[PDB]
């Protein structure tokens, strides 16, 4: 691939007003030449069937600029040419119908559908599939582009001439899910009843809102994951009744059978937690959603969370107790290397399991590691199933504690083979392992509306602002640390040897950056002069500079997310209950709402809601 | 207790459901379905004290759906439908008039009442009690319900067919408690004005308004207590009179009977700065309340609250001083124990008295005990008054001072035990007592516009963000103790030290988090590798994020309040005004407030305000 794709798409586009400027048919069709046209299809002429650069007609371009004069008369002269597609890969199915309905021309659609155009057509070209680089998703028939440009009447008439509403297009969306997608959300759900009311369940197989996607996904739960909130309070005003209302007090029963999901393997609220768009978190605060999810949460989502919280601190106990009692015995080598002296006293056990201090280490380590299997046996199935960056890339569905609770399974697993093949370095993955031990607690966090949004900042500013710092940070402890090691290189190391090497040099220009050590100085010896200056240099730029213009500006992604992070807290426990009522067994978490079946209504399940309004 | 409350209570209003449903007359009266309902009561047919599941008669269910044509084919078949309660836990005692009332249907009251519906019945049960799951209150009668709904026109009806306005429902709130309790304020004191109106003392024992509650409280001391100050203006206006105008000025006398309470044994004023709701502190800032407890603060509240301050302090020098000479001698074992060497060098004294720089220390002790049993004599009878989480709880009232004010004197009183046992570890109750000892002089604090709100804000600060902080805090000083002490387990302790054992490790952890000690290097030994890349990755996570977005928080508690608590400081100086206004005698403090008595105009005790008006 050479060139991309809007500097072809600017070729196509300038490819075909180039055949209107060559062709003087197609020019009279774009200016409206009714003097230059009727002369010119008086005689035997240019072939109607003649193309542009994308497979164009002369109705297609009579139609793209509102000529109704022009396409009456080319029609009469040449009626085959209301059925004609374009053929060229840009706009390959689109007839003069996808046309004369998107600018809703409905005078040019009466006279296109009188000769005889197709409604069933479908615009299958790349430029009317749903891609990020066009700008609006119309779908692909002439129904769903009279629904999307919002036309009551073209779709008054386009249903009489015999388009079916269950049309499908090339991604699965139904004109119900094309409605959904749509910006102006409060004139579509207009359009919704409209074709809604022209469906009158004939078929009633699914009845046009049991019909899925081709990612399953039917037009209620695609609102969800679009979080088209607008059409998601119009679609639950059908499921939902009022059981009474007295004076200020209503208590009204809504439906939960789509919300709640029940049998299904991907339920709805998983979609929407899960989803990356970001209006999709408004969903989870709507009237039958937020009493759900707070009553699983109350109910029974607090509880076996918390008990999980204290089964996994207590855990960790387990963990850090058989860290800091670990086989280690005095060394075998005498130091006979004392250079910044060795002071490494003594070095790992082999297989020392000799006393009963160590039996009930023994009884502790197991519970370590088979409490890692545990933890690797519930989540590396869940990465086969979402898709393993929607699960690690999702912060609010735990996302980055899950690739530490991972990594930490695996370090105490890779631990484990260490002490069988009595490796040496047990060290290192053990102490990887207790910080990303201990750190994954944190998960257990968003549990508690205190520390709640407080944790999200944290992830916030990990991935926000510390790669927006640390690159700018690392350029002046690149040129400081080599600056300082250049004017200590010369002297002697055992008087200020805080930058005797250059690894070291590196590490104190990094503490000094954040003052977490002193300051340089040995005021019995001569220092040299260019220290002092690059020194004061350096403690105005980076130390005060710096360090208060990160924090003024990790102030700000705290001031911009504390009004933002209590909204994304009460979407924190959504995606931590569905994730939750998932996982562990089916006698805890029953059915959520009051069984219909009781009483005398259904067998659907429903949630009672009892409102005050003055 | 297996289920909820509102478990059963969706329970109960499904099964309402289901009775209507089930019965054809019950449905009838819900569907207004006079067709059914005119053959079904032409003939012998359904016993009309049929019930459903709640005890409701076919009545109730004619006016829950305002149906006045079935509601009248009822009372006309059957007449004795309208003296009916209902008979099961939530609906006890509710009646169809207590709905048709709350409905404000008139025409379906007129023809209640003239079947003669009983304007006394009160509903008892459980979902008309003023409870935190209720979503309102309305009270128990049907005149309690006309005025709640802000109906005039019921009022004027349900008086006229004998509802005593001073009828008091099982709190004890009369009507005119239960308009205070309303949240639409300005349009409920029409309605006080409507039912003073029909009062007209003819009992003339407390005339409605002096009628206390169960728990005391009369109208006009509860609409200080719920911060009704919309009521409370409305209540001040038949509380006063304009002695003259004279242009822009104005010099009005208020009455200030009912606001100084001064024969009360629990005030009016204690009454909104210890009440628990939040809009009570704008009480404080009316017209006769803030120039009241403003006379109060600078003519005796501030001269008698600065020499209790004078005296604390100058009690806290005493106590200081006969800290800093405290018994020590040299102690009495050689150090035989050199291990991480014991710099204890000295122990007690017993029984020292023998010099006469200690008799002016015995001097000085006796002053700190006896001083601490005044501070005991003070507060511990005032714990059983308020109710001792009423008293520690409400940080206006000292609250979190109280505590420490009682935890200082318990602790030097068992410091005075030790001295008399000979224990040896007066140091630990000591250390405590002049922490708590000095930090409670920030009580004092309050009494200084400068001083005031700021100490406010270190409460909100302590009890606020260190609980949203500190469990955050305690996992990254868990893990990277934990990974410092491992790193450094097989090392030699003489070279950094600072991670030898695990509670130091903890120690120091703690500090590097805060950087109040210095980075752990040893630039004259080798470090393990695994430090650097560990205490690199500290001084990011910990030292630098964590920090500085606590900061970034806590100066949000500080924005939020700064505007705030200047407002609550001014509510703070009252409930020390009424503080010392009950405790110490009554030669201080006269009555304030002009004597109505040397003038002849009764024998209330008033306030003159004089304001400016343009």
């Amino acid at each position: 691939g050479e060139q991309d794709w809007e500097q072809y798409r600017d070729r196509v586009n300038m490819l075909q007003q180039e055949r209107i400027r060559d062709s003087p048919l197609l020019q009279a069709a774009k200016e409206n030449d009714l003097r230059l046209l009727k002369i010119l299809l008086l005689n035997q002429s240019c072939d109607f069937q003649q193309r542009g650069a994308v497979g164009e007609t002369a109705l297609h371009v009579a139609a793209l600029y509102d000529n109704l004069e022009a396409a009456t008369l080319l029609m009469e002269a040449a009626p085959e040419l209301a059925k004609e597609p374009a053929l060229c890969e840009p706009f390959v199915g689109q007839t003069a119908l996808h046309i004369a309905v998107m600018n809703q021309n409905l005078n040019l659609v009466r006279a296109l559908l009188a000769r005889g155009a197709s409604v069933s057509a479908r615009a299958t070209g790349a430029a009317f599939r749903r891609s990020p680089h066009n700008l609006i998703y119309y779908g692909e028939h002439p129904l769903s582009f009279a629904a999307c440009v919002g036309s009551e009447e073209i779709v008054r008439l386009l249903i009489e001439h015999g388009a079916d509403i269950r049309a499908q297009d090339s991604l699965g969306n139904t004109v119900l899910h094309i409605l959904i997608l749509q910006p102006n959300k409060t004139f579509a759900c207009q359009m919704y009843n409209l074709l809604l009311s022209y469906d009158e369940h004939s078929d009633h197989l699914q009845s046009l809102e049991l019909v899925p996607n081709h990612q399953g996904l039917t037009p209620f739960k695609l609102a969800g994951v679009e979080g088209n909130t607008v059409m998601f309070q119009h679609l639950m005003q059908k499921r939902k009744h009022v059981q009474w209302t007295c004076g200020p007090l209503t208590s009204t029963l809504y439906d939960l059978t789509e919300i709640d999901s029940w049998g299904e393997e991907l339920s709805f609220l998983e979609l929407v937690v899960s989803s990356k768009k970001r209006e999709a978190r408004q969903i989870l605060e709507q009237t039958p959603v937020k009493e759900l999810v707070s009553f699983k949460w109350k109910k029974y989502g607090r509880p076996y969370f918390c008990v999980l919280a204290s089964l996994y601190i207590l855990y960790m106990i387990c963990f850090t107790t058989c860290c800091i009692y670990r086989p280690l015995k005095l060394r075998d080598d005498n130091r006979t290397d004392p250079r910044d002296i060795t002071i490494l006293q003594q070095k790992l056990l082999q297989e020392a399991y000799v006393t009963h201090q160590d039996n009930i280490r023994l009884v502790g380590e197991l519970v370590t590691v088979t409490g890692a299997v545990i933890i690797l046996l519930l989540e590396i199935p869940d990465i086969f199933r979402v898709g393993a960056s929607r699960y690690f890339g999702q912060t609010i569905l735990g996302g980055p504690f899950h690739v530490i609770i991972i990594t930490y399974a695996s370090l105490v697993l890779l631990t484990m083979v260490m002490r069988l093949t009595n490796m040496n370095g047990e060290v290192v993955p053990l102490s990887f392992a207790l910080v990303l031990g201990w750190c994954s607690v944190m998960y257990f966090a968003r549990g508690f509306q205190m520390l709640g949004p407080f944790t999200i900042m944290i992830q916030k500013m990990i991935f926000g602002d510390l790669m927006r710092f640390c690159w700018l940070m690392a350029v002046v402890i690149l040129g400081f640390a080599s600056a300082f090691h250049i004017t200590f290189q010369t002297e002697d190391p055992n008087n200020l040897g805080e930058f005797s090497d250059y690894p070291t040099a590196l590490f104190s220009t990094f503490e000094l950056f954040l003052t977490i050590i002193d300051g340089p100085a040995n005021y019995s010896v001569d220092l040299p002069f260019m220290y002092c200056i690059t020194y004061a240099a350096f403690a105005i730029i980076a130390t005060l500079l710096m360090l208060n213009l990160f924090i003024a500006m990790m102030g700000d992604t705290h001031a911009r997310v504390a009004q933002e992070r209590d909204e994304l807290w009460r979407a924190q426990v959504v995606a931590t209950t569905v994730m939750l009522e998932r996982k562990m067994p089916r006698f805890l978490w029953p059915r959520s709402g009051i069984c219909g079946y009781e009483y005398g209504l259904g067998d659907r399940w429903f949630l009672r809601v009892e409102n005050h309004h003055d």
